[PDB]
Parts: structure tokens; sequence; C-alpha cells
């Protein structure tokens, strides 16, 4: 179970924050990708293909495929699991994609909120993974994107049939259940108020509820020094304890990462659990031309960075995707 | 306002954590005192005196008085806050311990929650409360001592009488009402159990309920690198969002920063609401020979730190406790 | 506000429960409608117009407009408020009915609830009423149906289209917000289980997740001697204390009356708060012939009735409804 | 499983109201008892004898002991249950009255509850407390008793030692922990308001909650017709549902029936779970002359009454208290 949430600040401040979750270890990475690059949505499926036109920067899922990350052009985009999501039912001769590079997709042809909608509900193509390959748990997600301007949309397919929300009063989004609901319940907590009552179990659903009271109670403030702690705090409260484990739940998804981009300012923020210090990146200071060449940031091996590791950036190949079952 | 709890862990592992809100800054700091320092418990009233047994690291609130730290024996104390409190009846006599260095005067001469409790119990000295009317709010706390056997101890002057709570199961604790009343409420939602519900709001006893059902659900290992980042993970969230305002409740306590010792190992992890690295300060590296020096980490200009911030000392002349009501601003 | 349940028992076992709420009182009656009489479903407006085919027991709304009551074939109606309510745009050229009308329209054409689901998908008509004539605080309510087998049907107006939800598993209605979210609602309340936490706060939303997890931890009996009491029991348990009142809000609604109808054996069953008694019906021991007489049980004066106060029984004027605006 | 609370209205008007929540059938029924008789607080054990002051309208469970009553003197009492109950240690040798009479003694020597507060903390007599291993829960519980002129008192003999609590503000009471926790647990939910949180649930603190909140929120009148059903209306709101039965908790205490007092005017109505009419009886119309005769009224077999059940009684013999564990069904 993932959140994420997008700040609306005065003067086109937009932060968005993301929460990563899971049960072990996540082995991501953060791979920073120039523009002027091809790919292709799928390797044993008709496919689409296309050309990168913004650079930006990503985080990793095991180095297999991109969940989190933040264009040039201000703009975020986030996956996060919903346990009720089916992408096309049979007799779907369009080009398949794959579910693990759907994020990658997005970030390397679009720079506006307004723009990337416009292109996906023309549903050209389905993006499927075969399920359990691996004995995984689930593998059914759904993915929210925002621009530097404040616009947001959440999407999802309900069995095959795209599913989306835009405008910018929707800037949270948690697991289940599905968002029309997931927003219902809020309904009734906001009634009741946060500050005499506010629920603090880490369900999906109350992992919402959290993030929408305080994403508001926090202070109205365009500057950028004090916003990014600000949307960190609350992605602490609705961050979970690590390593936690009761009698009737024996592993449980702990909070392993989180995410922050600072859209207005281009500059994307990044923390792991483990790790004592913070570190983030800035885009403004981050060539993107087409022949840059790909550098990685390795945090599998528990490497501690910190402050601007721009210098720690060290040239390396570009994770494959995996469209396969293996 | 702020919240405590210790965690439990085999091996004789004992990691205790702490939290700060208030409602502006706190510009508190940090400072060092090698043992053999001998001290005032009041510089106009009838107060003991003392040389300090044990050198102590303790963090500051405005430069004037210690609210948490520990000692050379795993000795980790913490103040918080209380409303409901009143240390001495009209009329009291005895010695009065300003409450300024309180804190300060148990680090320096005590190593274990049992002597403590004792040399307490004693009701040697009053507590000295001062008054402001212009935007101050009166003194009332009280304190938790934790031994690095995992040994705890709550104290707290209730309506002129103390009451004392010790025992290792006690190890979490906020702000009110009185610990003979949170921890039974606590024992309510402990019947609804953590995963089903939890009160997630910023009041006193939710997150009291909160820190106490996670604090056992963390992971029980006896290694350091793990139990460290399981334990502040709840400091976080216990600890409130930052600034936070409504029409309604216009200023309301927000986090300033969280402290986590490893009393099995003697080290203090210190970070800042708006500090993002996390540095620490490892003591046993540290010379508390009575001529080592009082040395002072300052953090009023918002000095930035990370990793073990040892070389980054800086030599500096003791803080000065409050033990009258001040003029004015 | 107001809400009503329905128990699903063994062989048939059908008795359902409403509930009434208003600020002040609402100097109801109970009146009985044999058959073959007809009806116009609005005085000065283009309208329909049928004839009773089924004799049938109501409770009134002042003895102006019915909102409760049960016909012979076990079947029985109930309206609800519903804040957000609106049953047409302008262009509506069809026969306006009247809100006034529209239950006792229902009870007198259909003794099934498949049969009444067809008629109305056709929206032949539109019911109306103006909008606070006598100053009143909200003017919008939605209906709920059952027969004597165990199926429901919940009927709601979206600014003017109807929205229906039909099938036995939905048994419980309350005010608001709309029932796909006022059922979404209650998927959160049941995971956290009703044994260890049940919300007991009187808003419309809460008092529906409470009927819902009692109308199943309820016996599943199919005898009628325990099943009616448990069914007024959280009738009970979702009514609220009479005449409450605190400094924010000045005057409340409180329960007034609740109704329980044994559809299995055609029984109607009603209580007062002011009143210590409880007394009954037997539709079974009634003549609904179509030359019957209209016999009315007042309730206005305080009268005091028990048992099977059918012996009360008078004849009296039926009350004329109303769909002017004064 | 009950709850009790008590309603404060003006011109002395103070009406008093019950829960009864059993798993099983409580058979219980009704008897009177005229003023003028000798009772004895046991039949084997060393144990005081007096002679019924004030005659008593006292509801029974399972015809062996008085759970619920009054007194000539608009003096309620009530008997409610609590599992944390010790009424003498190891060792006690004074007059063991009898746990079933215990009640019916009161309301027979008292009609203030300033007098009983006086005669009950001479602590002369122990409470006898059967043992019974085959479905019996063994007996723990306390009592409640309020005065026509509206003050209340809370008694509970914790761990061997017992504790009272009187005044007007203790009006509500309900299963577990004791008091000093309910009451104190209940403020919490205070700040959270009723109307925006109250714990539904069917608990025991969740009930004292709403109780409490409720029984402020009702209309504060001083004619009977209003404020009777008032009271009766939050009696079914904390009256949990009827039969609950779930997989994993099978069997749970259903309410059974529900007794309210008009202390200002010396009625008492009564209403069953599976009686729908509700009957009451005009103590003012009863005689309670030495020799007047014990009257009964029989439920066992289900009999329906309404209206005043004056005209229904019929004479028989006392019920038998129960003093020692029976031997067996
Ligand atoms: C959130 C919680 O915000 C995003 C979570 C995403 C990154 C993960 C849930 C995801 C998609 C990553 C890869 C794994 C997915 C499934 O759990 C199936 C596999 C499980 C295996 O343990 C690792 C690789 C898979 C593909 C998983 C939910
Ligand atoms: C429930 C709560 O289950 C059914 C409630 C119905 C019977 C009432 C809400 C209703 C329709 C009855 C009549 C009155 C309605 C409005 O409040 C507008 C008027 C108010 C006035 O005080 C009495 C007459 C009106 C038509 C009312 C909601």
């Amino acid at each position: 179970m993932c959140t994420r949430a997008v700040y609306l600040g005065p003067d086109r401040m937009v932060v968005t924050g993301r929460t990563m979750d899971w049960k072990e270890d996540i082995m991501s990475n953060i791979y920073v990708f120039p523009r002027g690059m091809q790919r292709a949505g799928h390797n044993k499926e008709k496919t689409v293909n296309w050309t990168s036109k913004y650079g930006s920067v990503i985080a990793t899922g095991y180095d297999i495929g991109t969940c989190d990350g933040m264009n040039e052009k201000g703009l975020v985009a986030s996956l996060l699991f919903l346990p009720e999501s089916v992408y096309s039912l049979p007799g779907d001769t369009r080009p398949a994609m794959g579910i693990s590079i759907w994020t990658q997709y997005v970030l390397d042809n679009f720079a506006t909120v307004r723009e990337a909608v416009d292109e996906m509900k023309k549903e050209t193509f389905r993006i499927d993974a075969p399920r359990m390959p691996n004995g995984g748990p689930e593998s059914t997600l759904h993915m929210a994107i925002t621009d530097e301007t404040g616009n947001t949309a959440v999407i999802e397919y309900l069995d095959g049939k795209l599913s989306i929300h835009e405008g910018k009063e929707y800037q949270v989004m948690t697991n289940s259940p599905r968002y029309e609901l997931q927003l219902a319940v809020n309904d009734y907590w906001k009634e009741v108020g946060g500050l005499q009552m506010l629920p603090g179990t880490n369900r999906s659903s109350d992992r919402f509820v959290r993030a929408s009271f305080y994403i508001h109670a926090i202070p109205q403030t365009a500057d950028a020094k004090i916003a990014v702690p600000s949307v960190l705090s609350v992605m602490r409260n609705v961050s979970v304890p690590f390593g936690i484990n009761t009698p009737e739940k024996p592993h449980i998804s702990s909070t392993r990462w989180r995410s922050v981009s600072d859209q207005k300012n281009k500059v994307y923020y990044f923390e792991s659990t483990l790790t004592p210090n913070l570190f983030w990146l800035d885009l403004k200071k981050i060539d993107f031309s087409p022949k840059a060449g790909v550098k990685k940031l390795s945090l599998t091996k528990g490497e501690i960075y910190a402050g601007d590791a721009v210098k720690d950036l060290k040239d390396s190949q570009s994770f494959t995707f995996l469209f396969e079952t293996p």
C-alpha cells in the first residue's frame, strides 16, 4: 500500500509527495534519463513506440520498472497499488504495453497534465503483466501525475475500461477502495473535523483522510524553504513504522522510502527509512541533452548520500524493464 | 505537547526517544558538561549545591534549561508537559531547586533509576515555579528516567504531592492527563486493537495510545542499525504535523525536533523538523574529565550538521538557568 | 433524518422496519385504504390516474401525505429524506405528480417489488412539490419498498434522473449521502468489525452502519414471535433520544415514531415515543373489499391504544393530500 | 453488562433508570414487602438481623435476590456488575451479609443517601461471595443509591477495600472498569463531543460515555409526562441489541428489561424486551403496613401487563435468597 499528496502553494508553488511501503526490501534506485530516447511499450507483444521528449529523474522498482519521478517541466508521476484494477478483458488486439514501463512512457512524452489526459483517453493500447509470476502477493496499481501548475489527474482501469478524475481539488491518493468511494469516505471524516477526531489506523482508506485534512491545515505559503519539510511531515505522519509485526500479521509492508518533487522549482527529493541523511537532486542543475549519458544513483548496497548528491552521479546502464513473467 | 516512549529489546537493547512540539521556535541548543562541576539549585533561594558526578549531554530550550539528555551511564532523562501539576502547598520552606536545573542535577548525580528513586523519595527539596502574565505559560511538567538496564520511572507532583511509577513496563508517556489515567485510558484502545482502530488525532491521549501499541509491534532485535530507525519511525508517527493553523484553533504546538538515545551503546542521535540530515554524537569518544571544558553545539543560527557531529563542537561558556520570572521579553 | 431496515428470515420471513424522526410534532395518523379506489397524482398539474388494486395500511404525515405503509401482498413502502434529491429540470411536460402522494400510488398499484420497478423506470411523470412553502427546513426525500418475499429496491431521483438499486442485499437505508457512497462508507466500518468498534454518533451516515451490522448479527430465525422485538431493538438502537438540545444545536429532530411490518404474515406494527404501550393491526383481519369504508386511527390528540387496536378503528374521512404550497 | 444513569431536573425532578443485559433468560419477577418485616443477613453464617423500616418494591432475578427497586422514600437502589471486585481479604470474620439480600437490606433500612453513607462506612459486615465452577460466574458487583433530593452515591469493594463516591454529578455508571477510571475515560470523549463522535459499541465504557453525554442533552423539564420518555429513550440507546451472536463471539449478554423510577412522584415503570406495553405501579396507592402481606407479580410464565398493574397483583410468599453456592442446576 502507498500514498501520494500534492501541495498547491501561492504563485504556482507545486510540490508533490509520494510514499513507498513494501513487505520486504524494494532494492529501488534513482536513474536519470535525458530526452531524445526511444522505448518500446512491450517486448513480446504488439506495441507502440515513441521518442523521449523531456528528461526526468525517477525512482525504480528493484531496477525493473519506474513507479515515481519528475520531468523537466515540473510534472511528476506516481504509481500506487489498487487491488481492484483490471486493464482489459479478452479480445484486446491493441498494442499490449506492460505495466512495468507505463510510468516511463508518460514522463518521456508529456510536460502538462492537460496533454497527458488527451492521449490517454485514446486507449491506443492495453498495458498488462501476467499474474503472480514470482508468486508475488498482488500486482495491480494506479498512477497519479501532476504538472508544475498544480493540476492533477488520477487514473484507474476499471476491468479494462479506464477511469480518470481530473482537477486540482484532487491532490491525495491511496490504494483502496475505488476513488469515488475513497473520496466519499472522507466526506464523513471531514464533518467530524480532523482536530476533534482523526483516525490513526494504517488501512489504505485511513491513510487517505489524514493526508487530506493535514495537507490543507498546512500553511498556505508560496516560499519553498518551508513547504518542503511541511510536505514531508505529513508524509512522516502517513508513513508507518518499519518492521511492524503482530501475532495476527506475521509479515507486513513497512515504510521503505518517500519522495517529494518541487515541481515549481524542478527539484526532486527522496528519502530512505534506513538512512539518516536526506539528499536531493536539482533537475535545473542537470543536462538532459539528447547525448548526455545515463548516470545511475544506486541505493541497494545501502549507500549513504546526502545534500546535493549530483557529484555522486555515476554513469550506469539503464535498468531493463521487465515484461516477461520470470 | 510532546511525547516519550522507551523500547525494550533483547541482549540489553534499550533505545529511548523523545518528541518536542512548540507553538513557536524553541531556539534550543546543545552543551557538554564534563564531570566534577559544582552547581547550585538556585541563585537567590535556599537550595542545595553539588558537583556533577557523571558527565551528561543535554539539549537546551532557549539556552536557559535542559529539557532532555543523558549522562555517562546510559541514564536518559526527559521532561515533558503536564497542566494539572502542583509542586508544593502554601507554606513550603524546603530547599527550592529551580525547575530549570532539576533535570541537569539528576543526570549529574545519578546513574541508575533505583538510586534516583531513593534520593527523590527523600523529599528534600521543593520545586520553584515562576509565574508570568504576558504570553507565558506557568511551569507545570513531569519527568521520566530510564536506565541502561531498561527500568523506567515516572515522576509527577500531583496537587502538591509527588507520585512515582517505576518498572520496565512503563515505557510510554505523554502530556495529560496524569499517567494514572493516561495508562488506563490506553488500556481501553488496547481492547480495540491498534490494527483495527487508533486515535490518529494529535491529542495527548491519542498520541499515547498510538506510541504504546506500535512500540511493541516494532521489531524486537538486538542490532542497533535496525532498532534505531524502528524507533524514530514511531517518533515521526506520534509526532504531530508542523505549523498547523485553523480559523477556529489558530495556533497549535507543532513538532520542532526529536531525540533518540542508544542507551545500550551510549549514543545520542538528534534531528530537527527543519534539518534534513540526522547527525549524532558518540559519548564514548567524549572526555568528561573535570577540567575538560564546557562544550557547546549552537543551533540558534540554524547551523546544519550530519553524521557524527563530534568535530564540529566549539567550546563555550555554560548557559544560564532561569529561576525567577523574566521581567519582560 | 429517518432510517428503515429489512429482515430476511428463513422460510420467506420478511419483516420491515422504518424510523421516524422530526424536529417538532408530526401529527401523523394511521389510515386504512381498501382496494378499488382511484386517485390523482396532482390537482393543478397535468397528471396520471389509476385504480387502487390492493388494500393497505399507511402512516400519514400531519394527515397530508403518506410516507410509510404495508399493502395486502406483504409489500411495504417507506419514504426517507435525502437532502440531495432533485426530481426534474426544466422542460418537463410529463404529468407532474406531487411528492405528497408518491407513496400512496405505489402501494395501491403494486404487490411485488419486481412489478413496481418496471413501471417506475418509464418516468411517465415528474413528481414534485414547491420549495420551502411553509418556510420548512428541507423538502426532499427518497423511498424504499419491499415485498413479502424479501426483495428490496432503493429509489432516488438524481437531479431529475431516477436512481434505483435493486436486490435483497440492500436492506437498510438512511438519509445521506448518496447510497453508492452511503454503502461504500459501510465497507470501511465492516472491516473494523462492529463488536470491536461501532460509531455511536447520530449523523445520517452513522445510523446506517449500525443497522447494517446489527441486522445481520441478529438471530437467523424464521419464527415471528421473536424477530419482531429483535427488529425493534435495533430500531431502538438506531432510534435517538427525544427532545435533545445542546448549546450548538438549539432545536433538533427527535425520534417520534417507528414502524415494522410482518410482510410474511401481513401485520403492520407502529409505536410512538410519547406512548407507553404498543399496538398493531392484522391486515389479514381487515376487509379491504372495494366498498368497506375508510376507518381512521387517530393519534394527534395523544390517544393511547394498545394490542389489536382494530376495535378502535373508526370510520373517518381520508386525509386530503396536498399539492399546493400553502 | 448493564448500565445505570440518573437524571437531574428542576423542581426536584429526579428520574432514575436501569438496564439489564444477560446471556440467557433472567426469569426475574416482582415482589412487594410491607414495612416491619424482620430479616436475617444470612441463614448459616453470623449476620445481623433487622426489621424493614420502609416498604420497598424490588425486581428479583431468578427469584433469589433483588437487583433493583425502591423504598417508601424516593430512594432508588440498583446493583450492576463489576469483574475486578474483592470484598474482603483472607481472614475476615465480621458478619457476612449474603450478597443476595444486601440491596433489600438497604431499601428496607434507609431513606436518604446520607444515612446509608454513614451506616455503610461503619464497615460492620463483610460480603459473602459464593463460588461455582459449572457455568456460573462468581459474584462480583457494585451498587448505586439515589435519593429524591437528587444526590447519588457509588459503592464498590475494590480489592477488599471499599470506595464510595457521592454527589449529584455522579449520575451514570456501567460495568467496568472501576468508576475512578470509567469516569475519567468518559472525560476524554467529552473533549470529542457527543455530536461529533460517540463509541456506539456495546462495550462497557462505550455505553457509559453515550449515556453521560445524552443524559444532559435530554430536555430539562419538571413535567413527568415528558422527562420519563426522555429517560427511557436513552435507556434503549444505551441498551445493547437482543440476542447477538457471532461465529467468533458466540454468546453475548443481551438486554432483557429496563426499569425507570419517578423518585419525585414515587412511581416505578417496568418493561421487558419481550413485552410491548409499558406497565407501572403507583407506590402511593400501595399499603406497606407491617401486616399488609407479601405481594408478588410473577413473570416467569411470561404474563403480559400494561398501564398501572395494581389490580393484577397476587399475594404470595417471599422468595428465598441464595447464600451458598448451589450444589447443581
Ligand atoms: C506504492 C505502494 O506506492 C507503489 C508500489 C509498487 C512499486 C509495487 C506494489 C510493485 C508494483 C513493484 C514490483 C512487484 C509488484 C507486485 O507485488 C508483484 C511482484 C512482487 C515481487 O515481490 C517484486 C516484483 C513485483 C513485480 C509490486 C506491488
Ligand atoms: C423520514 C425522516 O423517515 C421521513 C420524513 C418525512 C415524512 C418528512 C421529512 C416530511 C416529508 C413531512 C412534511 C414536511 C417535510 C419538509 O420538512 C417540508 C414541510 C415541513 C413542515 O414542518 C411540515 C410539512 C412538510 C411538507 C418533511 C421532511
